[PDB]
């Protein structure tokens, strides 16, 4: 979750900065337009993992209501999978951001 | 640069995003066999590193133009018809080591 800043940190002043142009660059005038100040700065630490998995996956002899599955037999379909995976390892979080599947 | 790197097939990291992976890939099926990994062929990481900076802004009208050649020195208007302010809310991802931000989210509303 996010947190308190200080605008004394140099990444908040120049995110300031970059936003103030964002603005500029969106706005309907002539003028330019600047910060008259900040009234809240709060940040957010990101940090994770994206994995890019190509995969071949096939179909076991069980059913998926069965148990030991990890070590069940293969049989006949055999598919291609490209996943992307967003992961906070430390966090123990996982997120499936696309998964595309052809038969193969 | 955090990647995309190939990242060995052999780290936990790796093998625990095909498990999720596979995971999803069954519970979002139809059929009701299991299915499982048979090859990894290829396996990449990107670190994603930041910070996301949450700025509340008022912005004022100066009376200096866009196309002026120096900013350094523009004072707010201060004449009725002319003197705008706005409140803003900006969310910044920043990677500094890399010296680029991106405009996630953004709304302003006339003041």
């Amino acid at each position: 979750g996010p947190m308190d800043a200080s605008v004394e940190e140099e990444g908040v002043r120049r995110a300031l900065d970059f936003a103030v142009g964002e603005y500029n660059k969106a706005s309907n005038d002539m003028y330019h337009s600047r910060a008259l100040q900040v009234v809240r700065a709060r940040k957010q630490i990101v940090a994770g993992v994206n994995y890019f998995l190509d995969v071949e996956v096939g179909r076991t002899t069980c059913t998926k209501t069965q148990p030991n599955l990890d070590n069940c037999p293969f049989h006949k379909r055999k598919a291609f999978c490209s996943f992307q995976i967003y992961a906070v390892p430390w966090q123990g979080t996982m997120t499936l951001s696309k998964s595309t599947c052809q038969d193969a």
